[PDB]
């Protein structure tokens, strides 16, 4: 069933409910998750209203771009050209510069397919918004269906050549409780590298580091209290996890990663190269989540995309976006119940 | 009272029915007046879906900007610098560029007062947008009364030194009627100036013109007939009126112009120096409207704002909107039914 109501300032809540019960939400306010439940458990973080997400935080569970992450003193290279983006933190351009896409309310329409339903949102980023050379046409389409797969589908085409690398901003939390530190939760990543951020204004180091063996290592499963409680210096750098992993093999058909909590599992499968993992590491900040005061690693992103730092580390990839040219990203968030035994104490 | 529903797209429509039982609606999609209506009778032009002003045009009662107009070349000089604005016309860039603000779903909210009622829309316009500086935080407030006064409502704010002069395109129909040209209503307007165009690209010619005792000179309520059957070599070129026509009086109290249309007569007042005039000159166009195919001159817009081709005419006044500054402006269309 697909059910659809105003959502505040004008943005539309649509639900959905599949043939086994799950339920997922949308909002047009930056073609943006809001909530996931099972048997009335929210298996992520979002508020009850749109106007929460204009003054608590804008980035939960939005589609961000039209380049996500940070870009060292908002500087690319386009085709021999030198451009400046927005700055919005500081000298660089953090996902797209102020005011960007997830701000923004999208045109969308629903598509019924029985066993799957598709929302496809569509926006125009105009040429020479926040410094992007455009237009850009682009859509996110989100999808549900019977098997409880929610994906996502990124498409887009620019007028001129310009770089394109958004990602979905979701944020994870099996406790059902954002006042819940994740750290209990079990997680696989089939990655044997990382990109060290250079200091607190987290733009990128310079170097790709291998992690094998560290706490940081989770190619085998393992609880997220151990790179919590870790002292490697990265950690503390960012008091906690915020850094790009290098997938060890591309493909959508690979099990990327796995998040665990007693019997559920959020499978994690995408095209992109990827995964920044943040572990909302706010400390007391405390934004309330359904009158819940979220605790440090209250939560954890899986935002797949291009690796950020790519202007530093050509090694990372290319995001330009030829004039004409057809981008395409996928990424799936799967949903399981007793995939594995996870039955730990903390 | 007031009703909320969805237009299509994701849109909404806001549906404003005050004490003396006439309805005025409005959409998020380009914070634009859909309908207006008394005892059944439409007294604007629109349509019935969001995504008919997508397919079919979308000017028709949408606030238009961040420029309202045509910009020779699409060139502005902003502090001393030109800056190439995105061209949507040939060369031109006309109302604001392509995919402009008309085009996009803004967030509002709505304000109940009783005897009037308020619809604020907001949108940031990000700096760089169509190549013009901000970031602009715009507001459109569009609000009705008991009095059936419909009043639009400008802000903005500017991160950077920019331009700024947007309106409100509404095309009224008095006839309620595309099919129906307005040959027939009267129009009074106090102006006696006029913006002649330069040529069918429609940019301005350089001059001002003295239209006293011309067949566009409306001081005196006129049929628009008269105006629309002129030799006029202005007339002749677009085929009907398209021009800024200069206010005699400046000042929000002044009745600036009158549309009439037997019992039922629309008054203007705003803020604003001048008042652009088109009569849908669309030939065969024939876009449907209610099912209705449009006639030419089948509606006429009361654009007020800073007249275009200012670029090129100083003495039309200046639109730059320097950082920091708090831009207003207000425009107000007053319903009356004679007894
Ligand atoms: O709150 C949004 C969040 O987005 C990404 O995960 C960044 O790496 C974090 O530093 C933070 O900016
Ligand atoms: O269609 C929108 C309309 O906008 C203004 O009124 C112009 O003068 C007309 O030429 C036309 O382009
Ligand atoms: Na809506």
């Amino acid at each position: 069933s697909i059910k659809i109501r105003d959502f505040g300032l004008g943005s539309d809540l649509i639900s959905l409910t599949n043939k086994a019960g799950v339920t997922i939400s949308f909002t047009n306010l930056g073609a943006r998750i809001v909530d996931w439940q099972k048997d009335g458990k929210h298996l992520i973080l979002g508020f009850d209203s749109a106007k929460e997400y204009l003054e608590k935080d804008a980035y939960p569970g939005a589609t961000v771009g039209p380049t996500a992450g940070r870009i060292k003193d908002g500087l690319v290279k386009i085709s021999g050209k030198d451009y400046i983006l927005n700055q919005n933190e500081g000298p660089q351009t953090l996902h797209g510069g102020e005011e960007s896409i997830h701000t923004k309310l999208w045109t969308y329409e629903v598509t019924d397919l029985g066993a799957e339903v598709q929302v496809k949102f569509s926006l125009v980023s105009n040429d020479g918004t926040n410094g992007y050379p455009g237009k850009i046409e682009m859509s996110v389409t989100h999808s549900f269906d019977d098997d409880n797969k929610w994906k996502i589908h990124y498409e887009a085409i620019s007028d001129k050549d310009t770089v394109f690398n958004p990602t979905g901003h979701v944020y994870f939390n099996l406790n059902g409780d954002a006042s819940e530190s994740v750290e209990n939760h079990g997680l696989r990543l089939a990655a044997s590298r990382f990109v060290p951020l250079k200091d607190q204004t987290e733009i990128v180091r310079g170097d790709i580091v291998d992690i094998k063996n560290t706490d940081l290592d989770f190619r085998q499963e393992k609880q997220l209290s151990n790179a919590f409680n870790s002292n490697m210096e990265q950690v503390q750098l960012v008091k906690g996890i915020n850094h790009p992993f290098l997938l060890d093999q591309l493909g959508l058909d690979k099990e990327q990663a796995r998040l665990t909590l007693d019997d559920t599992s959020i499978s994690v499968f995408t095209d992109q190269p990827s995964i920044v993992i943040f572990t909302a590491n706010f400390g007391d900040l405390g934004t309330l989540y359904h009158e819940k005061k979220q605790v440090h690693h209250g939560g954890i992103t899986f935002e797949c995309q291009v690796s950020p730092g790519s202007e530093q580390i050509p090694e990372l990839g290319d995001i330009s976006l030829k004039a004409g040219e057809k981008y395409q990203a996928t990424t799936i968030y799967s949903l399981h119940t007793k995939l594995e035994h996870h039955h730990h104490h903390h």
